[PDB]
């Protein structure tokens, strides 16, 4: 005898409540738009009506990405996930972006489903405050069986978000194994690991955590597919990805890209003792072939009324595609990066009253801070809402004095673990860098020319290690985010800047028509 | 017996009536300013009081370069050259910039000294109109002797200016020799060739034209000096430069850079039969050590009143030196070029109602069209006057559809005679070009990448020969100037654009603070 479970799964939805363009920017041409919570609900109900044993799971990073989260601050997440009737969610890194209070009062108190993390431990006054609002696991009834779901969250969360110093983020394998053993002693024979640490960590969990039957992941924005993929996303492996564990077991690992563009869909056949005997499926592309549910869409429109103040005024026009996609901006020079760096540099030079920074022409910008493209095909209109999708974090473009050796160390860090879509890869202004990736990590920077400052005509001269340079960058990077510890430690001055999104809107308002290009600021050898 | 003559000479003054900064841009810090007509007058008078036999000569290109010429149109040239008591002038190419009417009514009718060119022949109805207003030669009394001065003008004048199709520009050597022979039969044994064809042609004249004793030149902006030079300009040779002629004679050739920064000064010792026994001198740096003459300065201030409309409004600010010097912009990437090209591109995109050119991101700009720097040390203010020194010509930034093969032929022409400070060297926008100069002319372009247009994100892709590109450029280049004959002939569309100086002021007004760099748009390689 066999027992079939259908796992429906989203991850890194990142406040894409409404349907989006193919690239996850704002919907303009409705006939070609994709995803959003109303469309997901239609596909979820289609599966639920057909399959008797169904779990709808989220692997974190619902928080942050559009004006939805800027305005509603997680109430939209609670509300629409409840309307969809998610069975469980794992805490991601972006769930702590508005502090622990930003997690508790909107999401944890209003969610009608369990929220999960087994490697986040609470200490101090916070322990009693957050007791039971999230859990290490939940044991869910599914038909006449039970399925254990055990949660996890990235160890990098303190370095990427605002979880506060009373939350300790343990190792995933060390925290998960006792919980999985606890569930076995409670006669839960089917166990799903649901969490938010990336596809590599998901694979290690599948391997090393004995008793885990399936890993549903997130954080790396990984697309897995078996067969011919339905859109632009290139699959990193088959769906599901099969790990061979330490005790010889085949453990399926899944992820469902990002932005609610796909619904992950895995059918698993279990024996009577909760061993996986087979698995199959694929992520389902939520395109115009699936209608947005009328009820959920009507509710979305009601919540949408408050947001329409942010889409009113045209700040300017683009006549080129502003490529702010992760696949470009984390792997090579992207023109959205160039735009943002040029805006950073240009805005700073209006502050003529402050003479220490009035010649700053160099810029560094973490690629992962660029959160969305903007489309050029609607007479390429750029509103505030469009900008808020690119720059949702409410950071500042701060000013730092750095030694040359600090700067070379940062450019080595930029490509130290290249090829995994991590956000540390640097977009630049007033810098020409050339990488050779065949060299070992810490020695991949082969050419590095920067704009001179003690010179009448600015030209790109080679960077000297002993020389000091002035750079404009996100406060995230100045304070040591993305493992840029050399910046925070070794910087000589650090001034607070202007607000990031205001800098870019000012710049676009000034220029009227923008046309940034890929110029060979970042080259490969 | 011996007879000593002192030749004082200017060339390519280019409307620098007032004193200038070291680089020839507007005077701001008066304590370190140079040249101008008031200072020149002081130095000329010092020499005249000291030496009995003095000629003050001009080798052309007084016309064009600042608002002085924009407003007064050659009347300031006539007026201040007359006040200085120039003995003779040769017609340069820029003397024809406002047509033949622009030469006649201001300069030729009001000048109290002879104006000279022996290789400009007038035909049609214009011949009788301009007969004798300029001359092939003039024979000037100097003390008890006479000195013949014979004129010449660049054969490239029709391709650089607006002389009209009724003026023919003959070969200089063929035109000069009969005049020099004629003067020998008229018992003129001392002959100066004064003209405007460049230092190379000056040397050929010295060599080939039998009877010429001295060549006073212009057009190439050549600095010659003997000893340690007093300023930024690198000497091309000794002063005077000595040609050994075909008929066995040492002929001194002189020039005096440009912009009235130096007064050329050559002492020649002649024998009784008008042969040069020796020559010596140097150009005199007209710096703060020579005071401005009170009379000429007071007259300059009176004429200056009408011009002060052009310097009131600050259009914007630069925080970098805008290198618009000939030594940069005709030899490599200069940031003034980059600025002008970016302004050309940016202004064009405001015309959204016209959909054929609304994605144009490629620009070519002849380096010789960039006429002056702008300084950054006075809180680097940019007025209209400053801009008018960079872009004096009143051209337009026109729009052309060109084949790729046309564009590569233009980039080959850009460096075909590289190393001579000729204006055809191209400043660019949305183009990355790499030259190898060790290769032969017509095959020096080794890499040539341009911004794509049928593409969502613009990147620099290699230029395809069969593919067609849209480019913004000066109408000078579209109409075939600087020997860019491939553009005029092989272009597919040609629309008139906006006025050149208005494009750059609009852009500066928009940007407020400008900081253009040398970016590697133009590189050189030795493979
Ligand atoms: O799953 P994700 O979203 O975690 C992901 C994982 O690699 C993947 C992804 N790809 N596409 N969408 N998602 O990207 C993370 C990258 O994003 C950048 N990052 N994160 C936060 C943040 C920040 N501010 C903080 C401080 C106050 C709360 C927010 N500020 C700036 Cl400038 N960058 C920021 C960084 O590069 C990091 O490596
Ligand atoms: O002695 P010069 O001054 O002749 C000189 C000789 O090599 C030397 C020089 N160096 N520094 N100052 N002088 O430069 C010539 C270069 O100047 C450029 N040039 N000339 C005219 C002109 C023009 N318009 C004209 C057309 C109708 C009347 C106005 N338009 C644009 Cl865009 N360029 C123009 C061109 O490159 C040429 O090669
Ligand atoms: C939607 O996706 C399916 C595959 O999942 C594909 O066959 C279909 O062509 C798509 N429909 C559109 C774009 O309307
Ligand atoms: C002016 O030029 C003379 C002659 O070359 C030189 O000796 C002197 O130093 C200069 N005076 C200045 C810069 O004040
Ligand atoms: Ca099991
Ligand atoms: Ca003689
Ligand atoms: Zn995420
Ligand atoms: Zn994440
Ligand atoms: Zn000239
Ligand atoms: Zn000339």
């Amino acid at each position: 005898s066999m027992w079939e479970l259908t796992i429906l799964h989203t991850n890194d939805v990142h406040s894409r409540l409404e349907q989006t363009s193919e690239d996850s920017s704002k919907c303009v041409d409705a006939s070609r738009c994709m995803g959003g919570v109303a469309r997901l609900f239609t596909k979820v109900q289609q599966i639920r009506r057909a399959e008797p044993n169904v779990l709808l799971l989220d692997a974190g990073d619902q928080y942050q990405g559009t004006i939805w989260f800027t305005v509603y601050k997680g109430a939209e997440v609670a509300h629409f996930m409840n309307a969809l009737r998610y069975d469980a969610m794992a805490l991601g890194n972006h769930e702590f972006d508005n502090g622990v209070e930003g997690l508790i009062e909107p999401l944890l108190k209003e969610a009608k489903f369990p929220i999960l993390s087994a490697n986040i431990k609470a200490k101090g006054p916070l322990a009693s405050q957050i007791s039971g609002l999230y859990l290490p696991y939940k044991v869910l009834p599914v038909g006449d069986e039970v399925v254990g779901i055990v949660g996890y969250t990235s160890k990098e969360t303190p370095f990427l978000s605002n979880p506060g110093t009373n939350l300790v983020f343990e190792d995933e394998i060390t925290a998960l194994q006792p919980e999985v053993d606890k569930l076995k002693t409670l006669n839960v024979n089917k166990i799903i690991a649901l969490g938010h640490s990336g596809f590599e960590m998901d694979k290690l969990i599948a391997q090393k955590v004995r008793g885990v039957d399936v890993v549903v992941g997130g954080h790396s924005n990984t697309f897995l597919y078996t067969g011919n993929p339905p859109s632009k996303e290139v699959p990193a492996g088959k769906y599901p990805f099969i790990v061979t564990s330490d005790d010889g077991r085949k453990v399926p690992v899944v992820q469902a890209y990002a932005f609610g563009k796909y619904l992950g869909y895995l059918k698993i056949e279990f024996d009577e003792r909760g061993n996986v005997i087979s698995s199959h499926g694929n992520p389902i592309l939520l395109n115009s072939s699936i209608p947005e549910d009328p009820s959920i869409k009507a509710d979305i429109n009601k919540w949408r009324i408050k947001l329409d103040d942010y889409s009113t005024q045209e700040l300017g026009k683009t006549i080129v595609y502003l490529d702010g996609s992760s696949q470009s901006c984390r792997f090579r020079e992207c023109n959205m990066g160039n735009l943002i760096c040029d805006a950073m540099i240009n805005n700073n030079l209006r502050h003529t009253d402050e003479m220490f920074w009035n010649h700053v022409s160099m810029c560094i910008l973490n690629g992962g801070g660029i959160r969305s493209p903007i489309d050029e095909r609607n007479d390429g209109t750029i509103t505030w809402e469009n900008l808020a999708a690119v720059l949702p974090f409410g950071g500042t473009f701060d000013l730092v004095q750095l030694k040359g050796s600090t700067l070379k160390k940062a450019f080595e860090h930029s490509v130290h673990r290249y090829g995994q879509s991590t956000g540390e890869f640097l977009q630049v202004g007033g810098i020409h860098v050339v990488y050779d990736l065949s060299r070992k990590p810490g020695d991949r920077v082969v050419k590095l020319d920067v704009l001179c400052t003690k010179c009448r005509v600015p030209s790109y001269d080679p960077l000297k290690m002993d020389e000091v340079y002035k750079v404009i960058l996100p406060n995230f990077l100045a304070n040591g985010g993305d493992g840029f510890q050399m910046i925070k430690d070794e910087l000589l001055r650090h001034d607070s800047g202007d607000q990031d999104i205001n800098v870019v809107s000012t710049y676009i308002s000034k220029m009227k028509v923008i046309y940034p290009a890929v110029e060979g600021r970042i080259k490969f050898s």
